[PDB]
């Protein structure tokens, strides 16, 4: 809408307080004029129908339970957006500042969040397995990835090509967690996954295995589930990217760490450069080789790393 930019305040899923970019216009909105095209944030109204309304508050107070998976939606796309500009010189999504849509309160119940091709969509959980998804910042960067992933490699969403979708969320919604330093770690989803047990996570990085996942090819999920096993098998590839940044022996193959903002040069690099709609998980350890020794040498410790962590998981 055009209207002047102003902030407001609210408190997000977790309770926390924060301000927020909005618009006014008779109304103030959930529009973010700070960053590219903006950043709009729409209410589906519990509805399926998208994007849904503008969100529209009287106010520019954001304290009201309903608001809160709204606030959380539009500051942390605000934040994934700032990762992929600072860090990676990527002017939103397609990298030419596209307008980023969100919409909250989709569905009844709804323990899932995804990216339609044109906007984000979260639910609100059934209060038991999830919490409002947007209350996690790992999983907004993981479905705004989503929207860097169609506009650059393409891969296809299922099977292998799938797999390296899903862990190049989960990398990126993991790396954006550690940019914001709030409670950062190498789990998915932890923020709003089920809110009567502590310490648990939709997966782990760090230990795929811990939440059923491969962490190794050998025990790559060949099933037609899941798309092909596309939040299964990614297990396998976010173990490596574990690896590749904080070093480990796994499987009797051990990996000299280079750190996060390696991992996430070379992974960008990956994704951008080198990797295609079809790519599988042995074309993407060639992709991740190519890119380490396009940034650090092909005689370099990254490079080196970038093998022993794809041989640990098993690709060749
Ligand atoms: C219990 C769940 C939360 C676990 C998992 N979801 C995620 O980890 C995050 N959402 P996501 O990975 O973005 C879904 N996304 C998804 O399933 O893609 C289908 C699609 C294709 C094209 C258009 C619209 C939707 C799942 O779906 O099994
Ligand atoms: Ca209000
Ligand atoms: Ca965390
Ligand atoms: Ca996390
Ligand atoms: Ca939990
Ligand atoms: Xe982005
Ligand atoms: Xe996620
Ligand atoms: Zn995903």
């Amino acid at each position: 809408i055009t209207g002047t930019s102003t902030v407001g305040v609210g408190r997000g899923v977790l309770g926390d307080q924060k301000n927020i970019n909005t618009t006014y216009s008779t109304y103030y909105y959930l529009q973010d004029n700070t960053r590219g095209n903006g950043i709009f944030t729409y209410d589906a109204k519990y509805r399926t129908t998208l994007p849904g309304s503008l969100w529209a508050d009287a106010d520019n107070q954001f304290f009201a339970s309903y608001d809160a998976p709204a606030v959380d939606a539009h500051y942390y796309a605000g934040v994934t957006y700032d990762y992929y500009k600072n860090v990676h010189n990527r002017l939103s999504y397609d990298g030419n500042n596209a307008a980023i849509r969100s919409s909250v309160h989709y569905s009844q119940g709804y323990n899932n969040a995804f990216w339609n091709g044109s906007q984000m969509v979260y639910g609100d959980g059934d209060g038991q397995t999830f919490i409002p998804l947007s209350g996690g910042i790992d999983v907004v960067a993981h479905e705004l990835t989503h929207a860097v992933t169609d506009y650059t490699a393409g891969l296809i969403y299922q099977n292998e090509s799938g797999a390296i979708n899903e862990a190049i969320s989960d990398i990126f919604g993991t790396l954006v967690e550690f940019y914001a330093n709030k409670n950062p770690d190498w789990e998915i989803g932890e923020d709003v996954y089920t809110p009567g047990i502590s310490g648990d996570s939709l997966r782990s990085m760090s230990d795929p295995a811990k939440y059923g996942d491969p962490d190794h090819y050998s025990k790559r999920y060949t099933g037609t589930q899941d798309n092909g096993g596309v939040h299964i098998n990614s297990g396998i590839i976010n173990k490596a990217a574990y690896l590749i940044s904080q070093g480990g022996t796994h499987y009797g193959v051990s990996v000299v760490g280079i750190g996060r903002d390696k991992l996430g040069k070379i992974f960008y690099r990956a994704l951008t450069q080198y990797l295609t709609p079809t790519s599988n998980f042995s074309q993407l350890r060639a992709a991740a080789v190519q890119s380490a020794t396009d940034l650090y040498g092909s005689t370099s410790q990254e490079v080196a790393s970038v093998k022993q962590a794809f041989d640990a998981v098993g690709v060749k």
